[PDB]
């Protein structure tokens, strides 16, 4: 069944190699792609090959690459190998690209995900020369049907001088209808429009990205696969964390601080997230609702079981198994899922209005409950802040969850001072590890420290943490947030020097 | 003429001392008061004396004090002198209260100002025993007309078990009508109402605070002045900063990145703020609009001249001469100013929608442009984060302005690593000192550092900053945000140990 239903736009079909030639050295390129879903695949590959060849000849050939969020080996991977990206934003998870970033070979800034569209329109990244977007189909009307994510695609389409569409036959035609694209002013020139969303399941727009066809310079027929999440079940540590949170949710409900169906939930990806979602699947809270960035295995299962009514997101992040399931039952799931532009899914105005519960991971937290989401030892990028700040600050409740240790016990997730800060004390109310849960609402910093140390820290590290805090209370410059500046970052340096935070 | 226009409530008038007897040890007390304006005065003084008396007899007497933001000598001052406050939130500028906080004698948490009402309703502060609110008048139907600020007063009235009103005849009767109080769900239980503000000059509510008269336990007739702080006359450092900033606005206009009337402006108070307001007054930009936390002297000047068309705020913050000016012309200024609940003035949804330009001060920034607004050496509280987070993250443009040094040259305002972080890199785009202006838009951390070091740091400290940076780039665990953890906080320790950050 022909995917390009606009007859005239079929004349714009050309090979991936020829399309890649439209991209010039120095260009700013905006692409689809979010949580490894719906990023362009073939043009980037071709571009990378031509970039390597050019380099060998002595011709500079790099681009600035702005995405929705993370992509995959075909985009981030290949361009990184070719050393073809001089600047990248706002979120990467490709190892090759991560290495370029951490070597200082590619410049990187991890903007709040919900702000990217607005900053792009304001001109922060420069003029967009190209928008390269993956499509499931093109409608008779010239509408562009997105694939497994929406991300920033509508904005990039608006901004770009020229547009390249990759129509990918690998993607399920039945995705058509699942997306909700608003034509209102969310991220454009002030004064912006009021975004009329008052319920997580409320659609406000249409199923297609809009673009002036005069701007489409090439359409490339492709056939390649998105990246998948791993099929891996939560361990005992994740389950313990999930148990503490579920008990908390229960107590809140019983105290009437949460409705029996809780509030719209924002969850992440990974073992902890999956344990929480697995817990909620069999939990006592009915008619749950999701207002998140991503649809993962967990949320799929609850939508399946009926324990969750609807789920809003910008993207998918599914195991091969889960992907097989949804593709077989797309007509069922399409009625349960809304995929939104990321500047809507991640809108602080909407998140606060709906009263979302934010549940996020972290690298580390200090004893006062400042959170590092990004930079190991304060300098080595992991993934990026992503939407954790959009949600943490705007949510009804901001919860951070993590194993109390990393690297086989050689690193403590609770430290005297975070080597880098992404979420300040004000943006984190609840902490959970396999050791217990710390409820920090209404507490001063010294009060926070007492809860975090006593409830959350691993027994191997707790006495060391208490010792730091007790000595700081005694000798710190001020006593409002006591620190010993000579040792605040010493555990981190000790890891660097010896490979462990534990004394020898 | 009579300020209490509802006859029934006149029966609840009583002496300040007697009213203060309603407040018991351990009570949570919510009061009016924001930037030195509109806080209760006589009841707190009476309370303080009774506390001191109890203490002398070995009897405990302390309260939890929750406010709009800063108060004055009659409130924060007296109670702190009496050691009568066990917990304080969210924002203080009184020097005695500051000492209690930094000595560990008063527990303190500086919540984001826009969030305080919401967290209070969620119960983070506990159950409110008392609301203590200053009024201009009481209307025929028992509405409470606020005075020189709105702050959190409507929310404290809703929550408190008992209410005490201070009717202050020092306050101008023609303040009635200047306030806009909404009965919509801004900070209550989700789902919240949409706050329909699409223009800075838009009113959405009415002129009075509402309260069940059955809750009013006392009314005190008073006559006492707000804290009208002396006008901070711009110095050459401030004039230079304003000069760089205004030059910057000028360039943005000519490149069509701002309209000729700029965008809604949020500014603070003091030296630099005053210099900026004077520059706008003399500047080329017409039809300016203020959407801020406070109205200051310089704003009044533009409203008078017609350079500014409207000013939205939660509070006044005026010198004696400005206070007298508006008092003789309250009818004129009443038409040009809207005072709002602080959960509306500081609403991220609205700030972003309007596209405000945020201009804020700081203690320090590190070379990567993370900002500390609160904690000296990381441990000693100054004032509090206030609304800087509300505005910085939500704004169209986030600007931080400061002298490049402090303590007469002995401290650098630009450092290797900030001792405490209030505003992450993502929340700060422009830095201005008397040395120059750093435009960070679209830059990676390393690129930010190169701009901050060259444009903003003081010549006394630039070489030291550059040497830290150079060696970090060579040795740091990762090269994305290079640091040397052995010396990142060493300048702060040097200051603690020697009284200067410069070496010997
Ligand atoms: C913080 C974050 C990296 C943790 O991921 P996670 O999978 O949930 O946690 P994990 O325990 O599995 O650890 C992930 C990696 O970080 C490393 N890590 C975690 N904590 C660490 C620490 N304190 N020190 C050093 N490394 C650490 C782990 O070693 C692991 O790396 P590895 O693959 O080499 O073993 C992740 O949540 C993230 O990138 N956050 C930012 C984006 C975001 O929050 N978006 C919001 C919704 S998705
Ligand atoms: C950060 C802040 C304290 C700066 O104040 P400012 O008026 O701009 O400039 P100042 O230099 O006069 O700061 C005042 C004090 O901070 C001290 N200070 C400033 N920078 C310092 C530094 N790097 N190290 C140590 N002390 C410093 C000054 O010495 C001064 O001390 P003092 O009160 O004993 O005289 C102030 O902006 C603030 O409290 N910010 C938080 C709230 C806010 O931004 N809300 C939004 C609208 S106001
Ligand atoms: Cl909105
Ligand atoms: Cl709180
Ligand atoms: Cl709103
Ligand atoms: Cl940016």
């Amino acid at each position: 069944t022909e995917r390009i239903r606009n007859v005239a736009l079929r004349s714009k079909v050309c090979p991936a190699e020829t399309a890649s030639e439209l991209i010039k050295h120095g260009d700013v390129v905006g692409t689809s792609g979010f949580t490894g879903a719906g990023y362009p695949k073939e043009v980037p590959k071709a571009l990378a090959q031509r970039m390597e060849a050019a380099h060998d000849r002595g011709e500079k050939y790099q681009i600035s690459l702005i995405t929705g969020a993370s992509t995959g080996p075909q985009l981030d991977g290949e361009l990184a190998k070719a050393n073809g990206v001089y600047f990248r934003s706002p979120f990467n998870t490709d190892a090759t690209m991560r290495n370029r970033i951490n070597a200082g070979e590619t410049e990187y800034f991890d903007n709040h995900l919900g702000q990217v569209a607005g900053r792009a329109v304001q001109g922060n990244y420069g003029k967009f020369n190209i928008a390269l977007v993956e499509a499931t189909a093109i409608t008779e009307d010239g509408g562009i049907v997105p694939t497994s994510s929406v991300g920033n695609s509508q904005t990039f389409l608006n901004l770009a001088e020229k547009v390249i569409i990759e129509v990918n036959e690998w993607q399920n035609p039945m995705l058509e209808g699942i997306h909700d694209i608003w034509d209102g002013n969310v991220s454009g020139v002030p004064t912006r429009d009021i975004v009329p969303i008052v319920r997580a399941d409320q659609r406000v727009g249409g199923p297609v990205l809009r673009v002036n066809p005069d701007k489409i310079a090439a359409i490339v027929r492709t056939n390649d696969r998105d990246r998948n999440a791993p099929f891996a079940a939560p361990d005992e540590t994740a389950k313990a964390i999930a148990g503490y949170l579920l008990d908390f949710f229960g107590h809140e409900v019983k105290q009437n601080r949460l409705p029996p169906s809780l509030l719209p939930l924002q969850s992440g990806v990974g073992n902890v997230a999956n344990a929480v979602l697995e817990g909620l699947k069999e939990g006592p809270f009915e008619n749950l609702v999701g207002y998140s960035e991503v649809i993962q295995d967990g949320m799929l299962a609850m939508l399946d079981s009926g324990r969750m009514r609807i789920a809003s997101a910008s993207s998918f992040s599914l195991s091969p198994e889960a992907a097989e399931e949804i593709n077989n039952r797309m007509d069922f799931f399409r009625s349960k899922i809304i995929l939104r532009q990321q500047d809507v899914s991640n809108s602080p105005g909407i998140i606060r209005r709906l009263g979302c519960i934010a549940m996020n991971g972290m690298i580390e937290a200090d004893i006062y409950g400042n959170v590092n989401s990004t930079r190991v030892m304060g300098s080595k990028m992991m993934n990026g802040i992503g939407g954790s700040g959009d949600f943490a600050r705007s949510s009804y409740l901001s919860i951070f969850l993590s194993p109390s240790t990393a690297k086989g016990g050689k690193i403590s997730a609770i430290v005297p001072m975070a080597a880098h800060v992404d979420h300040i004390m004000q943006d984190a109310q609840i902490f959970v590890t396999e050791q217990g849960l710390a409820d920090l609402r209404g507490l001063s910093p010294v009060q926070r420290a007492r809860e975090i140390i006593s409830k959350c820290a691993h027994p191997d590290y707790r006495p060391m943490l208490q010792d730091y805090f007790d000595r700081a209370l005694k000798n710190s410059f001020g006593k409002h947030t006591p620190h010993l500046l000579t040792e605040a970052l010493s555990w981190h340096q000790r890891f660097i020097d010896t490979g462990t935070m534990l004394p020898s």
